[PDB]
């Protein structure tokens, strides 16, 4: 900590407070995360994350494990997608910039997924943007290293809006498909300027998904009915049209979105396949206003 002069609180992250800080010796401006907790397995896992380098992954600069405490030092980025969505809500983020952002995030996912590393907790607050038009994923890999709690150290409720249905149904093992689900949710929210599934409990989250995509059954999701938290008693809603769900989105975007939101994680499109989808045929990289 003392190697760093705290500039300001960015805010309270999943695992502890996050600060903009300056490296008092190198001049480097960084995001400093204190990890609220020791454990040798978290140490070796975090150490593996140091090598997982990609232009759309927030760079982990250093792990500081001193005085039985853990700090992570990241590349600093000045804005998150939530702030940027809020800032541009009168008109929406332009479609070419949505496409650029989705394309870059899928490249980041594809890279981490090829190394068997998952995010598990994608959300506008951990998608970070710069002035060169780049978008980057923050906190990749941390969930496996430390977990995902219900509440933060500060009692802020962790959001369920981007949680994949297999998680809500009590899947014990997560696949890369959970990140594709979240990213699809974020894609829809960029387009409509409304969260897709703003649940405020697990059942509310599940039943919001169900009311939009239809209650899943054995037809669309082989094995759904034997999942831990599946209840035969769930109401059986019918699916709605994507035309009604994400209106302005064109037929390519709707078609991609549909594949990122398949119930069965095995049927859900991979980041690699999604990058080849016709939706990206005219992708470009605009500069955002910021
Ligand atoms: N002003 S802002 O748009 O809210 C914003 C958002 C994000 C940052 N930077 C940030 C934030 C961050 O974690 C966030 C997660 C959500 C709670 C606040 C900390 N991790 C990071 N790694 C590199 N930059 N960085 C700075 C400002």
């Amino acid at each position: 900590m003392e190697n760093f002069q705290k500039v300001e609180k960015i805010g309270e992250g999943t695992y502890g407070v996050v600060y903009k800080a300056r490296n008092k010796l190198t001049g480097e401006v960084v995001a400093l995360k204190k990890i609220r907790l020791v454990p040798s397995t978290a140490i070796r896992e975090i150490s593996l994350l140091k090598e997982l380098n990609h232009p759309n992954i927030v760079k982990l600069l250093d792990v500081i494990h001193t005085e039985n405490k853990l700090y992570l030092v990241f590349e600093f980025l000045h804005q998150d997608l939530k702030k940027f969505m809020d800032a541009s809500a009168l008109t929406g983020i332009p479609l070419p910039l949505i496409k650029s952002y989705l394309f870059q995030l899928l490249q980041g996912l594809a890279f981490c997924h090829s190394h068997r590393v998952l995010h598990r907790d994608l959300k506008p607050q951990n998608l970070l943007i710069n002035t060169e038009g780049a978008i980057k994923l923050a906190d990749f890999g941390l969930a496996r290293a430390f977990g995902v709690p219900v509440r933060t150290y500060t009692h802020e409720v962790v959001t369920l809006w981007y949680r994949a249905p297999e998680i809500l149904l009590g899947c014990k093992y997560y696949s890369t498909a959970v990140d594709i689900w979240s990213l699809g949710c974020i894609f829809a929210e960029m387009v409509t300027r409304r969260a897709l599934f703003p649940g405020d409990s697990e059942i509310d989250q599940l039943f919001r998904i169900f009311r939009t995509l239809g209650t899943p059954d054995e037809v669309v999701w082989p094995g759904v009915t034997s999942m831990p938290d599946y209840k035969p008693s769930f109401p059986k809603w019918a699916r709605q049209d994507f035309s009604k769900v994400v209106p302005p989105l064109d037929e390519d975007g709707r078609s991609l979105l549909s594949q990122m939101l398949h119930y069965d994680p095995n049927k859900r499109i991979s980041a690699k396949a999604a990058l080849a989808h016709p939706f990206f045929q005219d992708v470009t990289k605009p500069v955002p206003h910021l």
